[PDB]
């Protein structure tokens, strides 16, 4: 899977927030894993003009579909499910084949900060020392 | 707080192997997020020059103590509390999870809290997703 195409995330948390911001922070750490990421305003461009904003919309269209329009060897499902303050987001995402509808690679990640203190200094370096860990498992 | 101090984190998991290298992987990140620490290597034989090995011994004792020893601001706590794989017929799914806090470690004051819980289907592992997903997360909770 040289190329990703990432769709807006769904959301199914009270907070109309949730996913803010979230589809351009997965940009870069996706580069550095050595993908190649299409580019995230030709990709709402597309949506639009193909009559789609609504990402429950988009989680529906047969990836064999967004195939056939972008090119893409795989599609990038992320869905929030908790967002809310101690401030916690939990979402779940998979990576899928464009061609075949194939599962590539699934996960979930949970994060929880004492809401009297807020630093992404060391929320980061917990969940790297915890994707450190999983990396070193008995995989 | 400068100057951060990171035990050997707590292992609350039937697995052994659920802590191994850990405290090795919390430099980078610290150090690039501007505070200064000890290498692990330093902390370790400090700990087993003055009796302690066991990491239980060592997140018990007072953080005023640790401070007379290495002059540290602040002691960072971590602990594992997941850790392994469910083994299911179609996929095993690995599970990782760990809390920690940040202490003053003149009065003990705490100083931040927080904990991650994460999961990655077995029959696909991919450390370049799952950082790719994590970084996600802590991106929504830094913009809340």
């Amino acid at each position: 899977p040289a190329s990703i195409l990432v769709v807006p995330p769904l959301n199914e948390s009270p907070d109309v927030n949730g996913t803010w911001g979230m589809l351009a922070s997965t940009a870069a750490p996706l580069s550095e894993a050595g993908y190649y990421v299409f580019p995230a305003a030709v990709v709402e461009e597309t949506f639009k003009q193909n009559g789609m904003t609504n990402a429950a919309d988009i989680h529906a269209v047969r990836p064999e579909k967004l195939h056939q329009i972008f090119g893409n060897d795989a599609v990038l499902y992320i869905t929030v499910t908790e967002y809310g303050t101690v401030t916690t987001v939990s979402a779940k995402a998979r990576l899928v084949d464009s061609r075949n509808g194939k599962e590539l690679w699934s996960g979930s990640a949970s994060i929880r900060e004492g809401s009297n203190n807020s630093n992404s200094g060391l929320l980061g370096m917990l969940v790297s020392a915890v994707v450190n860990q999983i990396a070193n498992s008995l995989t």
